């Protein structure tokens, strides 16, 4: 019995497992419970802390993935499959994973906490792309990741009700955050240096912990990759949540208490079966059950709160990939497929715009078309395709990121911004997709260092640079190597100069303006256009 | 006659003319200046369509320029050559309607293709007798026959109570048409070829050329057309019948006045009282808007220019159109607070927003914001230098470049052969400041070949340049193609097409071909902005 794999937290004793990372061993403790299983009558409710346990809990295996939709679009395609749950689905899924250096760090080590994305309708902390051994081994990080309820289970809300208050998904997260506070010191972790990082819906989640006071005592720095609390997709009004919760309850056979009661009787697959039939329009990049502006967790819209927050003792690193939009086009936009080259007609392009910006008025959609049309090549199908991609990425990720960076820096936060520009040599999608949403993650988490993964060698070198920025960021709130001249340096994003770096195989290059003209359209003009229908 | 010079006496349908032997740098030209082509539109004829000139007796002396049409004189920079060059240079008068002719000396053997110049001046000023419109050079160096006419500007030429008998509107255009007819009847006596007539004009003249293209009765009077920095479509060249009626009425009031009885009173007003007041009838504080312009009468203009270019057939037509680099800088200096010819005009964001409301006076609050949004550089939204130049572009794009782009597009698509250019050379002898770039109106002097006059102090490259321009222009008059048929070594000037949207740059360097006339930005003005209207409260 290896005493390096024996740990004692407030709940009892855990045995982890020793794992091989290319250049060493790591202690790993997987499937640690941090909540009483949110099942039966617990469904839709705030999580309660796990009761203590006898003996030695076996923590050497990933626990069950929270009950969620599973993608069938491209059945057995590596590209969509890598996101799909890789353990058994179950409502009983409130477990978290810790990775540490083996042997347990001697001095308290910065803690990175990873929040998976997945549209607020999917995701699990057990996917290979979230494998923490590399950062633990190479950078001596203590790295934590948790599961949190998704879909109806995590985000169905009857605002005001006692039994479905909304936001329980984020409460699951918050609870895991408390747990890290209360227990991480025992794995060598420094509860006084906790950096959250997450991607997409996970970046939004991190964003919400920033914007919710009770969360703020639980971490010190945040990294939002390719997602924001602000923007078109990450929240809903309490009215629109009440509307969808009712619609779904009608859809499956069901005053508040009585209604939530009946939903509690339905098998999980029945809710997931109808989850997606409640979107107001035919959308892409728009999700049925998401964090709701409840005036509790969120006291006001994210935009309200980022416009008026005080963020002085905050450091944030934020970023996007070169081709945020491409991924989403094959999931709802006619003319787009991973198998051809998705060259489209002017017609399909106007069609694609009413879907990407599903909430647009006729005139607003015309404006989008006019802005993205290349009037030298107004009918060229390569441009039309590439443009469609940008409309979707810009609207949902890039511009919301630009706005978040700008509002944070202006209100005292220290901000670093990036754009990730390297396309994996191992990528299973077509070239026209560029560098799609989600494919920086494998690099940040250090996957290329696993030789059997068939990544090139410059990619392994690149992976180490990233692990370095991210972990430096976690140590110090500055991604720059603290000793090591000549880089050049990664400057803080500011409203004045608007600088951010490209992350690719070449050295850091500083650029100014994150699609500034185009984002002015989305962040400034577009909203006036509609606030006058 | 008897002792006279035999090569200077010509007969026209009106009677006998004695012209004058002018000196050009390379030799003599024949000039016939101040030939009357209409009855004096005076007294009871004020506001009325020109009546053809009754024949006279004896030999009419045609050796000097005649009167300039009664007009407002600009006094922003009193004494400054940059503004005085445009000011009237012969006496002001309602007896006004005269044209000029320059021909080689002696006159051409075979019939020579004719150029007709139509001056601009906002439809409230201009004269064919200005030095920059001197046809002595094109006549001498290219062998061209050049004609230019005075036409009524301001109230006298454009005040209208649409529908009425006594002030139908557009009579300034009719002065112009009457002179084209005159060229048809008479240009043969000078060696002109009535079957080869090319109109060209600038700014408001350009728009007039445009309106002859769009008006059936004018079409039989010319064959090709050049529009320099102006179009018939666009926000300033025309007004609705209602707007024209409203401006006419207001102006009547301001000077103390059933249409008949109202016009009668207008006809008793001294010309100067009308000039002193015309500028007050504008609806908003604005730049690049003029009180009295062609009205859409359902007559000279059957429909709006926008409508007519969007439909008409233009198979028979060849057209050359273009713009200067900095169309709008000239205009800021007149009426946008922050701007001057005497400092660098660095402005603030506030002054920019203010300037947009003035430069785009018809704009609802939203449309104006759309403009500021498009033109702001969001990396440096506060930068005085960037703002200064953006304000210039806003005015230049809204008034010349995008209407011109619009027009090239529609004409090309409707079977016209179109050639387009942007003129990018700043005259070495310009009295405006560098910030203004190459301003509105300052290519004219190169097209007319003034730099060939050694006394004018242009550079040698500038002399060679001007001749190049004169070749393109005359070649175009001649053949409907600016390109030199002989010298095909030097780069060629492609037609502008819907597809490739090719135009050339005119500067000291040889032709360079470019694609897209401010294409992204003109999509905003020509497509989005209209739709963005979809509001009720302005006017
Ligand atoms: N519950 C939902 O809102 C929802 C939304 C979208 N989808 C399907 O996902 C399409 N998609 C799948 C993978 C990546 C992006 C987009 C299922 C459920
Ligand atoms: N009566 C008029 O329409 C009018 C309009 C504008 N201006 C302005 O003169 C300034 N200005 C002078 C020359 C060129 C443009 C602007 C005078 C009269
Ligand atoms: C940069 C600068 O000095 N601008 C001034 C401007 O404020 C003033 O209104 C104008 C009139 O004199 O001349 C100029
Ligand atoms: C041009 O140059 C001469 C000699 O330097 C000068 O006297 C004259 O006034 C100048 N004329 C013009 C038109 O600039």
């Amino acid at each position: 019995e290896d005493p390096q794999l024996l740990v004692r937290v407030r709940g009892g004793q855990l045995r982890g497992i020793r794992l091989k990372a290319p250049g060493g061993p790591v202690s790993a403790f997987l499937g640690i419970p941090f909540a009483e299983p949110p099942v039966g009558s617990r469904r839709f409710m705030p999580p309660e802390p796990k009761r203590p346990w006898s003996g030695v809990l076996d923590a050497t295996t990933f626990q069950n993935v929270c009950y969620q939709y599973v993608d069938t679009l491209y059945p057995g395609f590596e590209g969509t499959e890598m996101w799909n749950p890789n353990r058994e689905l179950s409502e009983d899924c409130l477990y978290l994973n810790v990775w540490t250096p083996y042997p347990r760090p001697a001095s308290p080590t910065p803690v990175l906490i990873w929040i998976y994305g997945g549209g607020f309708y999917s995701g699990a902390a057990s996917l290979d792309v979230y494998d923490g051994r590399f950062l633990a081994q190479v950078e001596g990080a203590v790295l934590v990741s948790m599961n949190y309820r998704v879909g109806t289970f995590g985000f169905l809300a009857l605002p005001g009700s006692r039994e479905a208050p909304g936001n329980v998904g984020l409460l699951d997260q918050r609870l895991a955050l408390q747990w890290v506070q209360e227990n991480i010191a025992a794995f060598g972790g420094d509860p006084m240096s906790v950096t959250l990082f997450g991607e997409s819906a996970g970046a939004a989640s991190v964003g919400m912990h920033i914007l919710s006071l009770p969360s703020r005592s639980l971490f010190h720095r945040a990294v939002l990759q390719s997602g924001t609390p602000n923007g078109p997709w990450a929240t809903v009004s309490a009215g629109e949540a009440r509307r969808r919760a009712t619609l779904l309850a009608r859809l499956v056979g069901c005053n508040d208490t009585e209604l939530i009661a009946c939903l509690r009787t339905r098998p999980a697959q029945d809710l997931v079966d109808h989850e997606w039939h409640v979107l107001p329009q035919e959308s892409i990049f728009r999700f049925s059950f998401v964090p709701v502006v409840d005036g509790d967790f969120l006291s006001d819209t994210p935009e309200a709160l980022i416009n008026t927050g005080d963020f002085q003792d905050l450091q944030v690193l934020v970023g996007v990939v070169k081709d945020e939009g491409s991924y989403f086009l094959v999931y709802g936009v006619p003319g787009f497929s991973k198998d051809n080259e998705s060259l489209i007609s002017r017609a399909q392009f106007l069609a694609g715009v009413r879907i990407g910006v599903p909430q647009a008025s006729d005139l607003a959609a015309e404006a989008v078309v006019l802005h993205y049309t290349d009037w030298l090549h107004p009918e060229d199908p390569t441009h039309l395709r590439d443009a469609m991609s940008a409309v979707v990425g810009d609207h949902n990720v890039v511009c919301p990121v630009a706005q978040l960076a700008g509002r944070l820096a202006a209100q005292g936060a220290r901000v670093y911004a990036y754009i990730f520009e390297h396309r994996a040599s191992t990528l299973t999608w077509p070239l026209w997709m560029g560098v799609p949403h989600g494919y920086e993650i494998e690099f940040i988490f250090g996957l290329p260092l696993d030789p059997s993964l068939n990544y090139t060698t410059e990619e392994r070198i690149f992976a180490q640079r990233l692990m370095k920025y991210w972990t430096n960021f976690a140590r110090t709130g500055d991604p720059n190597d603290p000793r090591d001249s000549k880089s050049p340096q990664w400057p803080p994003y500011t409203t004045a100069a608007q600088q951010y770096v490209s992350l690719n195989l070449k050295p850091l290059e500083v650029r100014r303006g994150l699609r500034a003209q185009t984002c002015a359209f989305w962040n400034r003009f577009l909203p006036k256009l509609l606030s006058a229908t």
